[PDB]
């Protein structure tokens, strides 16, 4: 079997991107954002408190024929900008593209925090990094994509991230018509549950190249690019005007500033993100200071390859029994 799906950024400058996601029976349609940094999926739903929703769809368990509580599981889980959600526990049908899994665990939020609230075009998540890091208690759940994975034509799921344009995740399948040239394949460690590959260097703009080993995560779920704080000072430099700001939280710079682009090494291969990739507009409406798309990671404790990385690239996740994540430029 396979799956392919369209993702699509939530606004103008792709902070996260939402893909329709099929539950229960007769299907209840969600908008997910697929988080490659997690691993649980979870839903706004009918259970979750009255004055935390606003504008999101909800999942009904109740209104599915095929929903099943998960006696006595509950999971509760936190993410990179501090916000927070958690719930009880479903099992459910789950489509996405056309891949069905039964019996996927759908974990019900009955708390969300503010920010989750706010957003009213995320309607909850779907985690996509190793079922290690599930928090379902006391029995830890599966990931669609491992529940899926016997299924599948490939043991693989690709992500092909938009620049301010619709994208596709695919499920059991390479698309070959979706990338340039070769796939470059890389080592992994899904010791800390991620996605952890090291790229061997980087480049900013027309500049030569700096074979150095950065260790960080393929994460769909986080927007920006957080990379060492020397790499970080070398490409801002370059942008005149451009400052590192306690008061704002990162880099910001002349939005009037056109940036260079930055190169980021897998294997021998290299991928150029465009500088207008790296361009996340005004701090502020109407503010003439803009927000930088690479960022340092001092302070996260790991290197993040984020949504400004990753939608440069065609970038396949092999869940294979050794994994790997392959980068093909596009
Ligand atoms: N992608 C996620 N759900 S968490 C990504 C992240 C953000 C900040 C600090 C660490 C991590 Cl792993």
């Amino acid at each position: 079997s396979t799956g392919s799906a369209t993702t699509t950024p939530i606004d103008s400058l792709d902070d996260a991107y939402i893909t329709p996601v099929q539950i229960g029976t007769p299907a209840q349609t969600l908008n997910l954002d697929f988080d490659t940094g997690s691993s649980d999926l979870w839903v706004f739903s009918s259970e979750t408190t009255a004055s935390e929703v606003d504008g999101q769809t909800i999942y009904t368990p109740s209104k599915s024929t095929t929903a099943k509580l998960l006696s006595g599981a509950t999971w509760s889980i936190s993410y990179g900008d501090g916000s927070s959600s958690s719930g009880d526990v479903y099992t459910d049908t789950v489509s996405v593209g056309g891949l069905t899994v039964t019996g996927q665990a759908v974990e019900s939020a009955k708390k969300v925090s503010s920010s989750f609230t706010e957003d009213s075009t995320i309607d909850g998540l779907l985690g996509l990094a190793f079922s290690t890091l599930n928090t379902v208690s006391p029995t830890q759940q599966k990931t669609f994509f491992d529940n899926a994975k016997a299924s599948l034509d490939s043991p693989v799921f690709t992500a092909d991230l938009g620049y301010h344009a619709p994208g596709t995740y695919n499920f059991g399948f390479i698309d070959t018509t979706a990338y340039t040239g070769s796939i470059t394949y890389t080592a992994v460690s899904t010791k800390q549950g991620f996605w952890e590959w090291t790229s061997t260097g980087y480049a900013v703009g027309s500049g030569t190249f700096k074979s150095t080993s950065i260790d960080g995560i393929a994460d769909t779920g986080t927007t920006l690019l957080y990379l060492p704080a020397t790499v970080v000072s070398a490409y801002w430099a370059q942008v005149s005007g451009a400052k590192s700001s306690s008061s704002v939280g990162g880099y910001v710079f002349p939005c009037s500033a056109t940036l260079p682009s930055f190169t980021f090494g897998v294997g021998s291969a290299r991928i150029v993100i465009p500088g207008d990739y790296i361009d996340f507009g005004p701090i502020s409406t109407g503010s003439s200071s803009c927000f930088g798309g690479i960022q340092s990671s001092a302070g996260i404790g790991i290197n993040i390859f984020g949504d400004v990385a990753l939608k440069a690239a065609f970038v396949v996740f092999n869940g294979a029994t050794t994994p790997t994540l392959g980068f093909a430029s596009k």
